[PDB]
């Protein structure tokens, strides 16, 4: 049950692909790659950087995995145009995709709701002020499309059940993406604009943002 699947394509290969800015405030505790492009390392910013031997990359004590920017060695500035073509390619199959489920459902306050697969469309912003269920089986998929910004409220948690994947659920995002102080979000993030994650807040999923993403000693697992 729910819509098509968004193929990310290489873009799935990050954690966080960013083309602006990826900002940390330590200790942020990121599982899969950081990549920016096509801003140069220098926007990659809180991280404490150390570049590795062959310049094509960076690390931090922040990410378990490669940082990688557009002004590194051959052959990373390569890849990332791939990666953030990827991207782009993955945002507009998602923004698209026509014949909803769901139409301003809720007039998109997710708060106390369990939503069940399918093409959810909003002409609006979302936000969630409550914990919130996304529910169903380990195939099912989610496609949120969001016209306006996402938000997920101080302290407050999406919890998957029956199954449900994090990669599975696919948020597409017009305006800008702001997940609050210690909430848990799941699902992967594309967003046309800026994310940003406070502090101790998490993410199980990815972020896929064609400006900027800015950490607070946030967790972003990649799924």
């Amino acid at each position: 049950a729910g819509p098509t699947a968004v193929p990310l394509g290489t873009a799935g290969n990050y954690a966080i692909l960013a083309s602006t800015a990826v900002s940390t405030v330590p200790q942020s505790a990121i599982t899969g790659a950081v990549g920016i492009s096509p801003a140069a390392g220098t926007f990659l910013t809180g991280f404490s950087l150390t570049m590795s031997g062959t310049g094509t990359f960076s690390t931090s004590t922040q990410v378990t995995g490669q940082l990688t920017a557009a002004d590194y060695g051959t052959p990373t500035p390569s890849i990332l145009t791939t990666a953030i073509g990827d991207m782009g390619t993955a945002y507009t199959n998602g923004a698209t995709r026509s014949g909803p489920d769901f139409l301003e459902i809720y007039t998109g306050a997710l708060g106390g709701t369990t939503l069940l697969p399918g093409l959810y469309k909003w002409t609006s912003s979302v936000g969630a002020s409550a914990d919130f269920t996304i529910s169903g089986t380990s195939t099912d998929t989610w496609i949120f499309q969001i016209d306006g910004t996402l938000g997920l409220a101080a302290g407050k948690k999406i919890t998957l059940a029956g199954g449900a994947q994090a990669k599975n659920i696919i948020w597409v995002v017009a305006g800008a993406v702001s997940i609050e102080a210690g909430a848990q979000f799941e699902g992967v993030i594309l967003a046309k604009t800026a994310v940003t994650l406070k502090t101790g807040s998490s993410l199980n999923g990815r972020i896929l943002a064609q400006t900027s993403v800015a950490l607070q000693s946030a967790t972003v697992v990649q799924k």
